[PDB]
RNA sequence: UAAGGUGAUAUGAACCGUUAUAACCGGCGAUUUCCGAAUGGGGAAACCCAGUGUGUUUCGACACACUAUCAUUAACUGAAUCCAUAGGUUAAUGAGGCGAACCGGGGGAACUGAAACAUCUAAGUACCCCGAGGAAAAGAAAUCAACCGAGAUUCCCCCAG
RNA sequence: AGGGUGACAGCCCCGUACACAAAAAUGCACAUGCUGUGAGCUCGAUGAGUAGGGCGGGACACGUGGUAUCCUGUCUGAAUA
RNA sequence: UUUUGUAUAAUGGGUCAGCGACUUAUAUUCUGUAGCAAGGUUAACCGAAUAGGGGAGCCGAAGGGAAACCGAGUCUUAACUGGGCGUUAAGUUGCAGGGUAUAGACCCGAAACCCGGUGAUCUAGCCAUGGGCAGGUUGAAGGUUGGGUAACACUAACUGGAGGACCGAACCGACUAAUGUUGAAAAAUUAGCGGAUGACUUGUGGCUGGGGGUGAAAGGCCAAUCAAACCGGGAGAUAGCU
RNA sequence: GUUUAUUAAAAACACAGCACUGUGCAAACACGAAAGUGGACGUAUACGGUGUGACGCCUGCCCGGUGCCGGAAGGUUAAUU
RNA sequence: UGAGCCUUGAUGUGUAGGAUAGGUGGGAGGCUUUGAAGUGUGGACGCCAGUCUGCAUGGAGCCGACCUUGAAAUACCACCCUUUAAUGUUUGAUGUUCUAACGUUGACCCGUAAUCCGGGUUGCGGACAGUGUCUGGUGGGUAGUUUGACUGGGGCGGUCU
RNA sequence: GCUUGACUGCGAGCGUGACGGCGCGAGCAGGUGCGAAAGCAGGUCAUAGUGAUCCGGUGGUUCUGAAUGGAAGGGCCAUC
């Protein structure tokens, strides 16, 4: 009886080694005590599906993991404004909370559920990113100029 | 359909009817005790004894109906033992037994004949058993043929003692 | 035809030949209505513990014989247009 | 009737009447008869149904040889002077008949073998549940008391009531004789006889089924049947016999 | 005590006792294709089979034959291969 | 304790010789810091000459055309005849151990108000036992049968061409 | 003394048997032996010394050969 081993049997094989086992050994021990299952040339592809499918979903991720490290040295230059003053002390505003104010003039109608948003809340007069509020995804522009009096 | 009828041995009695519910004949209904597969349980067949549920101008008790077994299915329930399964309750469907022969299948003699007898014969007969049907079975070539060809099965006549 | 009728009846009676008959039920046939089953064309597929084998038996007219073929109780066991 | 042979005192028949035994089917051969004739004839079937169709086939016209093969010849043999079988001889289909074959095969008739059922209301054994044994005898163990024993033992009397115990009715049986023998009775009667608290007997019900049962064993009993029950079937077994 | 119901009641059968043998329990053995049942709700002081047949004195020699028991060296020896 | 087997490792004195020459092709040097040569030595072979090989120390050396010889190097390779070493593995035998088939007419639990059965748990046996097919033996336990004729009856005896 | 006629194929005609069969047999062909030759020889002076068939075995024989070629098997002759 040709069986495929579901686990290491000592004197036979190792997690798939199709061996010729006496039918009583398989019928009464290896199959009920789940060390094996018979080699029907469907189980040679159905639980060697763990040999086939769980291996076959690794060759394309091996190729898809090559196109992810392709966009690495593209940008490599960012407008960094937190100057290393008298020998490099951190006080400024670069990362992980909130930048809004002055580039709200940025296209055609959006909502406030699409902004990605690092620390500098822009109490330093500059131009940073807002989403102005109606619609789901598209970018938005609305400019007003307060006439002083 | 009718002028005659109330089956027979089998008269008589008491009646029915005669121009259309007398009787007679036929179709479709209806009633159809008890036993018997007998099926509510039992049983020495035609008897005994229940249970549940419905109803009943006397509350002494009555009337009706249902209640077998197996299979299949489904629903609800539910062990050892977590799920689960077994199991259990109900409901629905079907079966059950009988019957002459023919039919298919499962089993299968001996007398006898061989001028004895064992191989052989009788004979896959008789008989037992299961199952089915109006017929059953068989049946659409993994068949024959003989280099030509035929073209499922079954039955009859030959081939041929 | 046949059966009766006081002995043998074509013409006495019942019948017979022939021609008619159905409220109702029901069958075998045709057409049709409904609900089931899916024809026709294309590429494909083509029945494995099986065929075959060993042992034992049975069936084939054929008694194991030089005995093909079929069935299979037992042990085995292919090929796949 | 059977026999060498029967008045035979060998068989059979009381008599009458009625019934009672060489058949039928299909094949084969011979005879007769009819038809056709080197041809004869169809079978199933179709059907215009005893017609007609249908010639599938069958027999015949050629044999010889194991056969291939040859062919009025052939085989034998290396081959025949030869020898064997053949050639010089009309068959065929009906009808009728004589025989043969297969079938029950002229009729009757076994003992028996096999298959499937029915039977333990008789009997045999067992199981369960109930009943029966008048009356009279015998007097075991044990017990009590007294004696006796160092104590046991042992012993006498009284008691006690054992036993496939004794005598003997019911009850169960059946040793002898006679009767009876077409009986009163398909096993009894009569006079006697054995057992009679037991391995007893009996009632009711139950179980064991035929090569099986049961058997204190006789091949005994299993429904008046037993060296293989009864009933039905195979079955008209077979019968060189009467 | 039992027996040939229906020609034999006996010296026959049985019997207590004796012996041999088997049987370790899912016992041997028996009825059963089998399940199972009896043996036995018993367990070797038990059960089955065989023979002998109270009791008393006894039961002698023969293992070549046949059987049974045990042995397993070698010889021969089946299916199978 | 018996045999097979891919693959590699090892078995080969006519004499010519520095001495343990099966053969053809492939060739001018292979092996040696994942370790050389000169020594000791384990278990084998042995024509007694020395080869094969394990292990330890060792640290820069063993081996050619050779002079000879029908054949010239285990200098690297490749195929393969004679020879015997070794496993994975192949099937053989006996014994031991195991458990997971199988058995349980052991215990407990549930089905289940059940000494049946089944399931479960566990223990004990355990690849035995037991059963099927095949097979030799035994087998009046049972069955079917045979066991001649002549014959001054039959049998005994004799005879049978 | 020499030899294999204890030949092969046949066989007119006879004898004897219910039959199966058994027996006698001149002569013909072929090929042998002995004899100078005529001739003789197909076992032994004769009459006993034997066993049907079936089933098979051996050898020979392209007789047959289940589509065809072969073979198996069968037949024929010899023989067990
Ligand atoms: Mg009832
Ligand atoms: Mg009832
Ligand atoms: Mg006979
Ligand atoms: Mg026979
Ligand atoms: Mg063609
Ligand atoms: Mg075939
Ligand atoms: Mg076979
Ligand atoms: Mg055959
Ligand atoms: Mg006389
Ligand atoms: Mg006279
Ligand atoms: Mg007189
Ligand atoms: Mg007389
Ligand atoms: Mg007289
Ligand atoms: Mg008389
Ligand atoms: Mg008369
Ligand atoms: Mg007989
Ligand atoms: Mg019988
Ligand atoms: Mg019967
Ligand atoms: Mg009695
Ligand atoms: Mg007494
Ligand atoms: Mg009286
Ligand atoms: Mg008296
Ligand atoms: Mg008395
Ligand atoms: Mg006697
Ligand atoms: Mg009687
Ligand atoms: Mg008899
Ligand atoms: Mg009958
Ligand atoms: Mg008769
Ligand atoms: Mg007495
Ligand atoms: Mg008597
Ligand atoms: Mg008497
Ligand atoms: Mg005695
Ligand atoms: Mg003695
Ligand atoms: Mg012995
Ligand atoms: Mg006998
Ligand atoms: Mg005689
Ligand atoms: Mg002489
Ligand atoms: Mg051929
Ligand atoms: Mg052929
Ligand atoms: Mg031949």
């Amino acid at each position: 009886m040709q069986v495929i081993l579901l686990d290491k049997v000592a004197n036979l094989g190792s997690l798939g080694d199709q061996v010729n086992v006496k039918a009583g050994y398989a019928r009464n021990f290896l199959v009920p005590q789940g060390k094996a299952v018979p080699a029907t040339k469907k189980n040679i592809e159905f639980f060697e599906a763990r040999r086939a499918e769980l291996e076959a979903k690794l060759a394309e991720v091996l190729a898809a993991a090559n196109a992810r490290a392709e966009k690495i040295n593209a940008l490599e230059t960012v407008t960094i404004a937190s100057k290393a003053g008298d020998e490099g002390k951190l006080f400024g505003s670069i990362g992980t909370r909130d930048i809004a104010d002055a580039v709200t003039a940025a296209g055609v109608e959006v909502a406030k559920s699409e902004v990605r948003l690092p620390n500098g809340v822009l109490r330093t007069t500059g131009e940073h990113e807002v989403s102005f509020q109606v619609h789901s995804e598209v970018f938005a522009k609305v400019i007003v100029n307060v006439v002083a009096e």
